[PDB]
Formats: C-alpha cells, structure tokens, sequence
DNA sequence: CTTCTGATAAAGC
C-alpha cells in the first residue's frame, strides 16, 4: 500500500508491534461489511474506524476535515463515541413529505393495491397540481413539475381537494360546476386549484363521477397524517423547512458542521425506522448522483464522499422477502450496486452474515469478520476466501473481544488483527451480570420506566 | 383461551402491577419467577412467550435509558429461561412460530446491552433457529447421539480442542461439556447434584408394571381434561 | 452478422440462456463466490486449480477460453494507452483535505428539475 | 491460428514476451463475454479489444476500416478511450417513438393499475388507426397494419383523437354525431380519422359512453410527451 | 458382428489399419447420442455416419435406397454435406398451423407473462368451434373435436370471432344480439358460427361480458399473423 | 421405426430421461467438467482413465460404447470427403476491408419495401 | 328525472 494511501486502525493479533493498514482509498469506496457474534466488538470497531477517519487530516490546515459519515443508531451508542457530532432523533429530525420521489409517496399514503384506480389518480392529480400552485419560480420549470418532483405541496389542501371531489355534482351537460366566494366556476384544469379550499359549495343537478367514492379514502388519509409516529415526516415542522435545510441536516452542513451525523432511531417502531432508513439512503444517494453530474459538466474535482453506517442491518435489510422490508432493502441495495460511482458507500454491520440479503451483502468488497460460532456464518467467510488462505477461518470461534479478520481488496493478505482500543468508546459496556446480582434487591423505579415507555 | 389477555381482569390491573408480576417485584418479592404454561395450547403459549419476552426486553431497554440519563449502568439484570425451546422457537420458518421466534431473537440479538439475556434449553442444536444459538456465548452440551448435532458442537470449538466432542455420546446423566468465554478451557464436567431437584424424575416402568391392575379413576382425569 | 460482447461485473445475474450463447469467454478476477460458481459451470473449458485461480487474478489479468483460442491461457492484457474514463473516488484522499464548501443550490436546482 | 486470422490483444501472464493471439474471425463472429469483479479491468479490456479492432487494416489503404461496433455506455466512460468515435448523448440521440413496438409503446405511455381498460383501448385504437392513415405505401398492406407494427404515427394527433373521445356526445340511437367544418358526421370506422383534427365539435343530446372518462388519461399522456 | 450386420464409419485410433464396425442394425433402431465440445468434430461425425448410411445398398439394383434421415439443421451446415438431398429453410418450408396441438397453439399465440384467463377461454372456444366447421368427416367424430385435435381451422376467422367478441353488446334480456345479411340471431352455440365473418354488426343496450378486454389479445394475434 | 440421433455440445443440459434412452454413445472430446461428469454416469460402460481421456481426445477422436460395439474403443471417425461447411461471417476479414458505402443504402430500401 | 338501495361482478391476493 502506498505510503500516502495507508489507513491503519488495528495491529496484528500475533505481533502487537506491527500495525496492519489497509488501502484507505480502496477501503471506503468498496463497501465495508463487518460481522461477528454478540458482544464481539463490532460497534467499537466501527467507531474506531470512523474516529481515525475523522482525524485523517492532510498537513497544512487546522480544523475538521472533509469526512462525511452518517450513522444509523438503533441502540444509541455513538453519541458518546463522537462528542462533537450532530445527533438527530425522530422527535427533532424533520424530513419533508414533499421530498418523496413518487414511488414512496405511493406507498406511504396508500395501504391498498391491485384495486384502487379512482382513488389513485385523484391522489396523484391533487399532489401534482398543488406543487405548481406553491411553486414560486419561473414558469418554464413549472410545467415540468410532476408527481415525483421534489417541490413543496400542502397536504391539508390535498385532503381538502379530495374531500371536495368526494362531493362533486355535475350539470346536465356532464361537467362539474362548483361555487366559491368569488362565484360559480366550471371544474377544469385552470380552475382545479380552487378545490384546495374548504369553503366551496357545489351546484349541480346530479351527483358527480366521484360522489361518495372517496369517503373511505379521505378517512384513511386523515387517520395517517395525524399519526404521531409519522410526525417527523407528516407533521407541521415539515411545513417551515425547505429542501436545502434538509440536506444540511443529513450530512451536517448546517450551522454546526460535523464529519459525523448520527440518527437516533433507537426505540422507534419498525415502520418509522423503515421510512427513516429508506428515505435517507435514497436522499444521500441522489445527492451524490446529482452532485456527480454537476461535476461532470464542470470537469472539476471538488466532490464530497459520503459513507453511511448501517448498524443492525438485519432490522431493515434482511434476507427475507417480506413486503415490509421491501422499500428499505431497495434503498440500501441501490447504494450497494450503483452508489460506489457517485460517492455514496455503506458500512454494513450485523451479527450474522447469513441474515443480510445477498443482493446487498455480497456487494461489500472488504470484510471485517469478528467471532462467529455459527457453522453457516463460518462457511460464508470460508467461501469468500480462496482455499489457499481459507484455513485462517478456523480461528473465528477462538476470537475473543477485539480481534477480527480483515479480508478484501483493500488489504494485502487476510489477517487476524487486533482492533485498536477506543479511548472514547461507545456506550455499549458489557453488564457485569454476577456482580450486579450479588448486591441488594434494589428497588427499581417502575414509575420512571413506565412513563417513558408510555411516551415512547 | 385468551381470557388471560382479553378477560375482565385486564380492565382492572395496571401497567405497574403487570411489570411487578412478571419479575416478582410486587408484595411477594422473589428472585425466581415461574410461568407455568404446561397444558396450554400453542396459540396461547406463543402469545405468552412472545408478549412476555417483548415486555421484559422493552423493560430492560427503558431501564437502561433511565439509567443513562443519570450516567448509570442498568441496575437489575433479567435472565429468561426458555425450557423446551423447540415448541416455540424451532428451525422451521412456519408462520405460526414467527411471533415467538422474533421475540426471542430480539433478546438474543440485542438483549446483551440491555441486560435481558436468555438461557435456552432444547434437545438438539439443529432443532432451534440458528439466529438464537449463534448469539449464545456459553454453550453447555449433555449427551448428544445424533451426528448432525455432534458436528454442530464441533464447529463451535477451535480445532485444537475439537476432539473433546468425541465423548458426547458417552456422556452420563449430569455430565456436561461447558464452552465459551466463561470457562478457561472447554472441559467435560459433572454438574452438582440438586438437593432440591425439579419434579421430573423418570418413572420406574418395571416397578410400576409389577403391581396389580390399578383402577386409575378415569372420572377425575376426564373432569380435569375437560376443564383444560 | 450482429454479435454480442457482454461485459458484466455480476455474471450470475445474466440469464443462463443468453450467457450460454457466448462462445469466447474472458474471465477476469472473480471474487464473488456465486459469480465463481456460475462461470465455472458455464465455461466451455477448464484449467487446473481454477477455484483458487479466479480470485487470485491480478489487475488486468484474464483467463481466456473458447473456440477462438486453442489453449485456455492466463493472459496479462496489454495496458490501454488511451484509457477509458475511470471512476475511482479516493475516499481517503478526498477526506484528508479540508472541509470543502458544498454548492447545495446548484445540486438542488438540478435535483428538482431531475 | 492462421497468420492472417490472428488477433493479438494480450500477452501471456507467466511470460510477458509471449503474446497470446486468438482467431480473429472466430473471436467476433461468435458472442464474447467479459466477466470479472469490480475494478478487475473489464472496461480497459473492452476498450483495448475495440481499439485494436479498428486498427486492423490492410496495407493498401488509409482511412477508416469496415469495423462497426456499438457500445451501450451506461457510465459515460468510453468517450476518453475513443475520442474520434461518434458519441450520442440524450440531447444528441434521436429515437423516433413510432419505431417502438406494441409492448414498448405501452410501457412508455401506460402505467400499471393507474389506467382503466377502456382508457387503454382508446389509446391502442387511436395509435393503430393513426398508423394506417399516415401510411403512404400501397393499400394492399394497409389491412395488415396493427398496433404492434412499427409505422409512423403522430402522437399529438393521437392526443386529439383521445381528447375528442373524451368529449363525445351520444345520440338517441347509441351513436355519436360529430360536427366538422366540412360537415356533420356520425362516428364509425370510416370517419373515425377526422377526430385526429383538433377543431372537431361534438353534437348530441346526451353524454357519450367515454365522455368524462379519458380526461384524466389525456393529462398523463401530455405530461409524458412534454417532459423534457 | 456378422459381416452382413457390419457398418463401418471409423477406424481404431491407435491402429489406423483396424476399422471398427458396429452392428448396423442395432446402431439405428436404438437411439444414438453424439456428444462433444464445440469444435470436437460431432457435425462431421453425423455427416460421415449418414453418408455411409445413404450409400449402403443391397446391390441388386441401381438407385436410391430406403434410408430416411431427418436433420434439424440449426446452423445451416448440412446442405454442403448432402448436395443431392432436399433442404427446407423458412422460405421453402410450409408448415400448417392447424396441425399444432393445444399446447403448441397456446405457446405460439398466448403469452404466459400476462396469463390472462379471459383471453385463454375465448381463444380455445374460437378454434374448437372453427375446427368443427371446417371438418368434412362424419358427425360421430365431430363431438370429439377439441382444441388439441389436429384439424384444419381458419386463423383469420378465429381472429374475426375474437375481435367480434370484443364488440359484444348486453341487452335488457341479457342476451347478445348480432345483425348479419343472413338474418338476426342470438349468441347461441348453433348461431355463434356466423361470428366468424367480419361483416357482422352488434345490436344491444350495454357492454357485453367480454367487451374491452380482448383488443390487446386481437392486436397480438394480428401481430403474429401478419409477421413476415 | 422413428429413432433419434442427439448431437449436443452441452450434454449436461439434456434431460436425463431422454439421454438415457440412447444405447449407442459416440462420445467425442468432452471438455467441460460438468459435461464430463454427466456423461460418465449415464454411459453404459467405462474405459481406463476416462477422466483424463475425454478432454484429451484429438480431432475426430471418439469413444463408442453400447449394444452396437463389442467393447468401448477409441476410434478415429473417417474424414468427410464432402464436409459439412457452414457459411460463416469472417469478421476480421470483413473488418480489415475498407469502409463500405454502397451496401448500407441497399439495406434500407429493402427494409422499407418489406 | 335523480336518488338510493341492493345485487352482481371483478378484483387483487
Ligand atoms: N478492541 C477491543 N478490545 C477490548 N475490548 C473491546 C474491543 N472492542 C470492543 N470491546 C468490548 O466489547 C464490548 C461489547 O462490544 P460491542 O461492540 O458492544 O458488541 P457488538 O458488536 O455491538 O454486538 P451487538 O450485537 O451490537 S450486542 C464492549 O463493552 C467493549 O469493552
Ligand atoms: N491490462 C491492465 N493492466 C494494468 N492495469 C489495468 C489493466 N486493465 C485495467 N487496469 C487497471 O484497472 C483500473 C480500473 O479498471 P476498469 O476496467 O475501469 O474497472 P472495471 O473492470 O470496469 O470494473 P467496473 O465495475 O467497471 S468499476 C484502471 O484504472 C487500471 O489502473
Ligand atoms: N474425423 C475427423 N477427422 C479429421 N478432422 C475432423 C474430423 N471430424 C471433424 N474434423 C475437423 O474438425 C473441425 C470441427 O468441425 P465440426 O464437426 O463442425 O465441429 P463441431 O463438433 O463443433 O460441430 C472441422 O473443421 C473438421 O475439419
Ligand atoms: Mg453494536
Ligand atoms: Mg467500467
Ligand atoms: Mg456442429
């Protein structure tokens, strides 16, 4: 490895005095998968890698460098490990509902499929038209606004529009005639924006095309917006935030600049967690994709690289083919296959290699295998290795806390290494189980645990 | 069948009374809490296994968050003993086992840091889901005659000490092999005899069969059978 | 008179029907085990110790068989004097330099137009 | 390999001085598969073979040879390897929509589950009729023209037909009367083509069968065409 | 092998003077499998076996013998080996579509991708009816005419019936009424045979059972038929 | 009286229930190990060191077993005086030629007329 | 004439 290409975070297990470095360029553009049994030290190994990546500064300046790391925290550990970082829990993070790219907007609001037609187009027509109403730029790019375009629309006018078309009344000439405080108006393309207001009364001889057909649809729509689970995305805080401040929040480019961004998704439900993982994975990927094509036309190199750390990837990217894992898997898989070119790579952390999907986990060209006692997990590590050097996998069950085997394109030979101790460790200390059992029967405060459990 | 969860008693009791009942923190305080689910059907056994495991894990999770606010570690650790784990957490990917498997898997995957760990008992290593046994650092093995099970124990060991699995079929009663970070070297041990043992002693077939034809009182058995 | 040249970093996801129609195969370093299993089964020829040979191929090293070459050979393909545009983001080298200012408005304006 | 059939683009790995040729006729006349991992050298290998392919000329002439290679460059990366070659970007490239067959036309315009079956049929009927009207060959092959057959058709005229069918006014005898500047005509197979004009007015005492149904379908089609 | 049974097409590899005969009867009434790699020589082996089997005669006559060999030549290579033989390419060969069975007719026309049952029933019903019309034999085997039976049917009439069933009309009496030059009839199995003509015009009140769901089925059938 | 001759370059893709109905097997140079292992199981007889024999067969060299032959023998099939020749496009011969102009205009008018 | 009810149907899964 070239001397100016060396990135070390560990030393050899057999000889402590020799440090084992990896090709620092090749370590991060080719995806990292770290696996090992429970309590093996994956979180400390991940934190030690990102700590050395933060302090990896070229000579000639003072201040924080160009590292960009996003950590998905489901156990709230790396707040302590990175004190000068930005932590974004669900109660304080705002991800707007107008940043959905259409496919997830289709899935977020509609729990139905295979039969909704009249409920479908009135949903997409309301959103697409409301984006042109609230658009404040030149009209040349107003016409190119579509359902998947990331422009602000009011969801409360969208519900008002669908609840109005619920109450349609046509006239003997077969067109819907409305009436508002300015006067009666035909329901047409240039007059469809007036249905966004609640105070419209229809005048008609007969019921309209969608009269009484969206009463079930509006109730499902209203009883999803006021979910406090989705208050980070569908709440009132997404109203006053814009596209720009969303990106400064995700990669810590705001008033507090940090190389590490941590998202506290610790005790949230899965449906909140699956929305959080799939949104930010797509948003970071498309930011890296679009910043790449800006740099293509400029023919310049001021690109920023982003690494996303996916701890507990079995929660949101498992091998199982369930539909509740579908939207989260596809966002991470897109980063796994195509994300390497645009500057968005992933750090995959899980406790078995055989539970993460093969379309995601086999795209990782570097590997940090800690202790694995499962015969199916060891066979995965053996088959990633040629049979000449496959005998080093025999030491996997004998690995105690701190050692792992690093293989991949970024390292010369696969070696059992000792990951360097974290002087600023994450908050994942092993509980001294017997020493906490020799004490008194301590009176656990049940009231304090319950009234947080209740709000959680 | 669901009277324990959907009965009239669910109205009266509170959240704090339930948590105190499950870990014996009530008026009668005990180190050991036993859930006697002996004759219940699977559909209410899987409900009991999955809900109590979820409640205890989230109690351990929320206790740690309270302790982390005061810059403290978790005060009370909880160990859950899953006896006869093949009934609710098997290798099979059937949909009936899904809720009970996922609750125990959450404890196995994530309960180490939250103070909720598990002791899992079953006949064979191969009849339990691999997700739970892979996370078990300590692995105690009694006599194992099935060759698939013996090779499963063999791969858990390093190859230098892997020859100790050859005494697995000849293991006597109370003779165990203890592995993991707890023990210095994997070794065959003799578990200390229980002065107060579980009431699961083998019944002497020849001693019982040598006596007279017993009347068996079918009315009392059927009366109990019909209640269950 | 219309023939194919199929280049793919994951040969396993290519359909077996179209991949079988190929007659000359250039096999570079194949680290993915499913890519190894797929290629070795569908290769028209074999070489000695091919299981360890495919991961061990160096950069620009190839294994060529087919009916256009008599002996399956390990070949060091000559370097491109005029190389194609290579996308190799040096994450360490870009992370060592100072925190660069991001033109978010330029990126977002192209993102919103898409 | 014969002396005139040799195509050398590589050299032996163990012996650098030895160059390994392939049968150049046999190499390209049968399909080639270049597989490898990421960064193995596939794109440089593809560039090297094609660079040597265009340099294979007979000594008699100067200028371009008869090699014709088309690259589906998904990463916009082969322009540097072949600077003199023609490159077709999205602004540069021009594919006519009418050369798409029936399945490709449907996937371009129509949507999964977002289109009713009657909305789909008027789309298919308009295109398969517009292909016949803009056909300028002999009329013997007009009857064999279908929706799948690729012939030139005006997609804006297709919009006008669909927009007119959205404004249809049915008569008392379940047919549609249409008024044009030439005159009034009942819609049938013989005069369906006069709906491709924009300036056609419907005459009827009642709303047509497809009236008010394709208005949603018009705006989705116009959104597709005017999308830049 | 008896000398009259001998059939020699090869000689021993190690001794060229030893010609290896096979039992020429037994070689051919039991199936032959010639396997090899590409470029091993199995096309030449097939050609040499058949040239040896064509020029073998009783020598009591002058002329062609009784060999009957059919080659499914997919590479167009055996024309050179047998110049005096009959070669049938796409331009020369005519294969009747009505000798196809039901599975082959489904594979030629239907697609398993869409797998629409409603296209499948009308397709089988049209052909099975049309095979009964064009059948000139005795009535006692007309009732066993099926979709799978190898009898002549008109594919343009089948398309015409299928296109007509896309134009069905539903009346207040829930019968389908059609108008023809011969007369006016109801959609009965006796009267369905006059839907095979294109010159019919439907009469009714509302849309029929199969209205609007066969146009994509007609266009794909018409795409196959008018494909050159 | 309707028998069949199977000539395949990938024997391991043939279904086992059809390939086992054949009695006489003319096994030429088999080179893929999957086709070698498939054929060796369903062959009615065996020969000495058939594993190394099959990829080592020379050009026209074959191996015939079955009811027809007495013993499995390595044979040289007789050379075809009138060989089966396929009209194949010589790419490097055509690509070495000058760039052709007259032919492209003739192809388009043929495509348009039919 | 329009409204409402009820029945038939088709769905996707
Ligand atoms: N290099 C190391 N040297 C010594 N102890 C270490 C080292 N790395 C980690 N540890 C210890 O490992 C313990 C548990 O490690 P963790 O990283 O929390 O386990 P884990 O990998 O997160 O497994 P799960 O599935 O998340 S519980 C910590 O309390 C550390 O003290
Ligand atoms: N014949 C060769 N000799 C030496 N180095 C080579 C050779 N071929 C490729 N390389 C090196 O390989 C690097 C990247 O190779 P590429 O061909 O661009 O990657 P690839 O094989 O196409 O994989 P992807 O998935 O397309 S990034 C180049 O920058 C060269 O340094
Ligand atoms: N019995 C034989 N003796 C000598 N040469 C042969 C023999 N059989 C085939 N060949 C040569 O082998 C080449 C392979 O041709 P072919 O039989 O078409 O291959 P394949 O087995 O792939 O069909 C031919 O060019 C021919 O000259
Ligand atoms: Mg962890
Ligand atoms: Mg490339
Ligand atoms: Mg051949």
């Amino acid at each position: 490895i070239d001397i100016n290409d060396r990135f070390t975070f560990s030393s050899l297990s057999l000889n402590t005095k020799v440090s084992v470095p990896v090709n620092g360029n090749r370590f991060f553009n080719k995806h990292i998968a770290i696996v090992g049994s429970t309590g093996s030290g994956k979180s400390h190994t991940v934190a030690k890698i990102l700590q050395k990546a933060v302090d990896e500064k070229q000579e000639g300046y003072k201040g924080l460098n160009n590292s960009h790391i996003i950590i998905f925290d489901i156990h709230s550990e790396y707040e302590n490990a990175f004190p000068n970082s930005n932590v974004l829990n669900v109660d304080t993070l705002t991800l707007p509902y107008w940043l959905l790219n259409g496919d997830e907007l289709e899935e977020l609001f509609l729990d139905t499929e295979a039969n909704d037609h009249n409920q479908r187009n009135v949903f997409r027509q309301a959103i697409t038209l409301n984006k042109k109403i609230h658009f404040q730029g030149d009209p040349a790019t107003k016409e190119i606004i579509s359902f998947h375009s990331p422009y602000y629309f009011d969801i409360n006018e969208v519900i008002n529009y669908i609840n109005n078309r619920n109450n349609e009344r046509k006239n003997k000439d077969n067109e819907h005639i409305w009436s508002d405080e300015e006067g009666n108006f035909k329901f047409d393309n240039e007059n469809a924006h007036r249905l966004f207001k609640e105070n419209v009364t229809p005048d008609g001889s007969s019921a309209g095309a969608l009269n009484g057909k969206l009463l079930n649809f509006v109730d499902r729509l209203q009883s999803k917006i006021f979910d406090k689970r989705l208050d980070f995305i569908l709440g009132e805080g997404s109203k006053s935030v814009t596209f720009k401040e969303t990106l400064e929040t995700l990669i810590s480019y705001g008033k507090d600049k940090s190389n590490i961004t941590i998202l506290d998704v610790s005790g949230v439900p899965f449906e909140v967690l699956s929305i959080c993982v799939s949104l930010i994975s797509r948003l970071i990927f498309e930011f890296g994709y679009h910043s790449k094509k800006i740099k293509r036309k400029s023919n310049e190199n001021q690109d920023i690289p982003i690494l996303i750390v996916y701890e507990e990837a079995h929660k949101y990217a498992p091998k199982s083919d369930l539909s509740k894992y579908r939207t989260s898997k596809e966002a991470i898989e897109r980063i796994a296959k195509e994300g390497r070119k645009y500057g968005v790579t992933l750090l995959l952390a899980s406790q078995r290699p055989s539970e993460i999907s093969e379309t995601i986990f086999s795209q990782c060209n570097t590997f940090i295998s800690m202790r694995l006692t499962n015969p199916d997990d060891q066979n995965y590590v053996k088959r990633l290795l040629p049979d000449t050097v496959g005998d080093i996998t025999n030491l996997l069950p004998s690995l105690k806390e701190g050692e792992a085997l690093i293989m991949g394109d970024s390292i010369s030979i696969p070696s059992i290494v000792k990951i360097e101790k974290c002087t600023i460790p994450p908050s994942s200390i092993d509980i001294k189980y017997l020493d906490e059992w020799r004490k008194e029967w301590v009176d656990s405060e049940f009231d304090k645990i319950i009234e947080q459990w209740s709000k959680s």
